[PDB]
């Protein structure tokens, strides 16, 4: 599972509008973090520096095989925790390791069924990704899509807003699936 004892990601989907097409969706083996340093900014606030501060158990890699065979572009996600917190979520989109978008959002805890849930429902997909998907979709071969996506990564850092503690850091890498197989993901622990 993707989480610590303090915070867990229970669901994530990126979609375009049953009547929904999921590009990627989440409803453990380990990888050496130094093998993916280059995929993210190596200067201040990079993966190496984040991993240096720790804690090591908060670091995950997700590989997505996206369904690009298909409106409103949206994202939904749910985190959970047993302690009431305010979350700061920083997403960085990187192209050839260079940061091209950073988005910072705040999410407040909602008490629900004995636990705290941090829910985004039908949130607008960020403009950079919408425009990228519009172009990626036109490609005639899956292998060409994979060539374009091998340089595309996303780093997501979730911190406790009030303490500045890192709660969860996830690196995302992308390939394309077939429409027959549909979307898939695998989650890995980042170790050093
Ligand atoms: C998993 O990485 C993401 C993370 C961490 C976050 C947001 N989010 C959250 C909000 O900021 C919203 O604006 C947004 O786009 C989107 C993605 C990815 C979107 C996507 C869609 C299709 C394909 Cl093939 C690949 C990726």
């Amino acid at each position: 599972g993707l989480g610590t004892a303090r915070l867990q990601l229970v669901e994530f989907s990126a979609f375009v509008e049953y009547q929904r097409h999921l590009f990627v969706h989440i409803s453990l083996e380990s990888v050496d973090v130094r093998q993916i340093y280059d995929k993210f900014p190596e200067k201040k606030g990079g993966l190496r520096e984040l991993y240096d501060r720790g804690p090591p158990h908060a670091f995950f890699l997700v590989k997505f095989w996206a369904d690009l065979n298909w409106g409103f572009y949206g994202v939904s996600s749910q985190y959970e925790s047993l302690e009431h917190m305010t979350l700061t979520c920083s997403s960085k989109v990187c192209s050839f390791g260079k940061q091209v978008v950073e988005k910072v959002e705040t999410e407040r805890a909602q008490l629900e069924d004995g636990r705290f849930v941090y829910r985004l429902l039908r949130s607008p997909m960020c403009e950079y990704l919408v425009n990228f998907l519009h172009k990626l979709r036109q490609l005639p071969e899956r292998y060409m899509m994979n060539s374009v996506l091998e340089n595309f990564t996303i780093l997501q850092v979730v911190t406790n807003r009030d303490t500045q503690e890192l709660l969860l850091c996830t690196a995302y890498v992308f390939e394309v699936s077939t429409s027959e197989r549909g979307a898939q993901h695998h989650i890995y622990r980042l170790v050093r």
